[PDB]
């Protein structure tokens, strides 16, 4: 369950962003600090990945034998997560440099907890000159294990395999076209129902649509999302707008749409605000798509659940918190909307994009 890059980005066709929560150390910071405490770049200036706080591990207690005159009042300890800056999926050089930079930083962390335990990281350059650390927030410390003891257990810092996630960015117009291997990988999502493409065609035969194939693609994508949220709201007892699961004898069994177990139920988690996709269609085509969605919910779910799931997304509701809504693909001067997906688990097809210890 993580926060990924929010700044505007652009790529020719598709972007890949990797994530790796580390084991063997913690970052301690003042409470309510920003997630990012630093980043790693190539010597040439290319930003590779961010250093972020991940899971809160409890309050920070400075070891008494490392008293230094400093505050450490209300500091929290967190796990560290390495979050890559997205690159083109076909860019072997950029993909490889990210991996190698992550493996090198684990090496640098290993020495840091050995000689500088409970000290902040310093902005340094790698011994070979390839990688450079930039510190964005000096108000932090890095400590071995859980950060309770003054000394480490001699940990070798590694890229934790259970700590891995991937984020794929593709043109919104491509979802449902099966055009590229990545589009096919995303279309294999268990919640995605391709049959809704042919279903839409039967529904709109007497309608003179501007782009029938595009409208069918959008209808299948949104409908599959709206239907999966309804399925999840019922399975987990999630409150969506004014829908009360308890009204349908459903015991609330999760902390909203953002709860990690809900996010993992998607497997391939949509990360872009669903209401954005309507922009890739003409005002008329968008109206036609939106008009046809409600009955798809109403034939499967209660009026209350259907109207609430439909209104939530129409009004710009997100699938799982802050969306990546400013990403674009294609022509630099005439960009097409990009839509992002978080792989909760990394499949075999995306494994080569991750650093392997």
């Amino acid at each position: 369950t993580k926060a990924t890059p929010d700044f505007p980005t652009h790529f020719p066709k598709s972007s890949i962003g990797i994530e790796n929560e580390l084991a063997g150390l913690v970052v301690a910071m003042p409470a309510n600090s920003a997630q990012k405490f630093g980043y790693v770049k190539s010597a040439q200036g290319d930003a590779l990945f961010m250093l972020t706080k991940d899971m809160n591990q409890g309050s920070y207690q400075r070891p008494p034998s490392l008293q230094d005159g400093k505050n450490y009042q209300n500091w929290q300890t967190h796990t560290v997560e390495l979050v890559s800056y997205p690159c083109e999926m076909d860019d072997k050089a950029a993909v490889e440099t990210r991996k190698q930079a992550m493996l090198w930083l684990a090496t640098h962390f290993t020495t840091h907890i050995d000689q500088s335990n409970h000290q902040p990281l310093a902005p340094i350059q790698s011994e070979d000159g390839r990688f450079v650390i930039e510190i964005t927030n000096a108000k932090h410390v890095i400590a071995a294990g859980n950060g309770i003891s003054a000394e480490s257990q001699g940990q070798t810092i590694t890229m934790t395999p259970s700590g891995q996630q991937a984020t794929v960015g593709v043109a919104a117009k491509g979802f449902g076209t099966s055009a590229t291997p990545e589009l096919r990988l995303l279309e294999s999502a268990p919640w995605y129902q391709k049959s809704l493409k042919s279903q839409f065609a039967s529904l709109t035969s007497a309608e003179n649509l501007d782009d029938k194939e595009l409208a069918a693609n959008v209808f299948a994508y949104l409908t599959s999302i709206y239907l999966k949220t309804a399925e999840l709201a019922k399975k987990f007892g999630i409150y969506i707008n004014e829908w009360d699961p308890m009204s349908e004898q459903i015991t609330p069994n999760a902390n909203g749409l953002t709860d990690p177990k809900v996010k993992n139920a998607w497997e391939i988690l949509p990360r872009t605000k669903p209401s954005k996709i309507v922009e890739i269609l003409s005002k008329s085509d968008a109206k036609a798509v939106m008009k046809h969605i409600k009955p798809q919910l109403q034939s499967r779910y209660s009026e209350s659940l259907s109207k609430n799931v439909f209104q939530y997304f129409q009004d710009g509701g997100e699938v799982a918190g802050h969306g990546i809504n400013n990403a674009t693909v294609g022509d630099k001067h005439s960009p097409e909307l990009a839509i992002l997906f978080e792989f909760r688990t990394v499949p075999n097809e995306l494994q080569s994009y991750l650093p392997k210890t």
